[PDB]
């Protein structure tokens, strides 16, 4: 459940979360548009889910891709936000799975997102112990899928 | 016609909405939930479009509306952070459109949560100048509806 995996980010996993979100947060469009031409380049078969977004090759370019994108990082922050609180944090998860179960997004599926977040990590000099941190949060919002 | 309402974000009305935020935006959960409720209260009407948070007089109590409401504030904070840019304060606004049109969720409708930004504004003895401020805002959202 959403409340077990909530239980797993333990005392070092969250500082970790938030000492890479300070540089990755810098920077929520570049990063933003980052992460998903990542996603679109490594698994190409997830671009049918975003036909509304348009050529998406097009990347910064692209006013939707780029909206949307900017648009995420405001998610992640709200996460990064509520770990205080489990009680917060697993409402917001709650609130964001709602329109990704609409789309017929499963666990599997969203778990595709963790490939981009490790390169974008490495790119800014975090390594495999931040990519598994990030893995741990993401798997809060798979357990909600 | 987003750009052109976007134009009417002067200087003074963005420096407004920094500071006014500066201090509504640092209690996302109390004064998110603040806002809705008081939506619920002054427009009973519009409750009906959130049939899903269920039982929505327990308030904060309500883990779905508290879900809601946080959330509701980063979409706030994201257009806070994008009014020096009008090219990504517009991207950003037509992507948060996008699921409010297909509420079906019109101009006038969404209008309504002028009122209680009013108040809650009040709340943190933020008078008039500062509602118009964020009247503006809404605006602009608005022309993407
Ligand atoms: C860290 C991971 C992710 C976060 C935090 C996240 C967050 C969001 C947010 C906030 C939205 C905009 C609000 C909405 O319309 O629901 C959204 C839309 C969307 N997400 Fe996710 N998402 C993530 C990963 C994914 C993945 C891996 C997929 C695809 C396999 C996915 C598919 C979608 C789709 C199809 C949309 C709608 C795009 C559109 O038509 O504008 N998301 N996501
Ligand atoms: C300050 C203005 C507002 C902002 C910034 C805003 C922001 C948001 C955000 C970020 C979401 C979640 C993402 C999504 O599903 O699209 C949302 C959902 C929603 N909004 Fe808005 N909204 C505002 C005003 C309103 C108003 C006045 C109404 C209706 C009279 C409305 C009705 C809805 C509904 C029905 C949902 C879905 C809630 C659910 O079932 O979970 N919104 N809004």
């Amino acid at each position: 459940s959403v409340y077990d995996a909530a239980a797993q980010l333990t005392a070092d996993v969250k500082k970790d979360l938030r000492d890479s979100w300070k540089v990755i947060g810098s920077d929520k469009k570049g990063n933003g548009v980052a992460l998903m031409t990542t996603l679109f380049a490594d698994n190409q078969e997830t671009i049918g889910y975003f036909k509304r977004l348009g050529d998406v090759s097009q990347g910064m370019a692209n006013d939707k891709l780029r909206g949307h994108s900017i648009t995420l990082m405001y998610a992640l922050q709200n996460f990064i936000d509520q770990l205080d609180n489990p009680d917060d944090l697993v409402c917001v998860v709650e609130k964001y799975a709602v329109n990704h179960i609409t789309r017929k997004i499963s666990a599997a599926e969203f778990g595709k997102i963790n490939g981009p977040i490790k390169k974008v990590l490495a790119s800014k000099n975090f390594g495999d112990k931040y990519a598994n941190a990030w893995a741990k949060l993401v798997a809060v919002v798979q357990a909600a899928l």
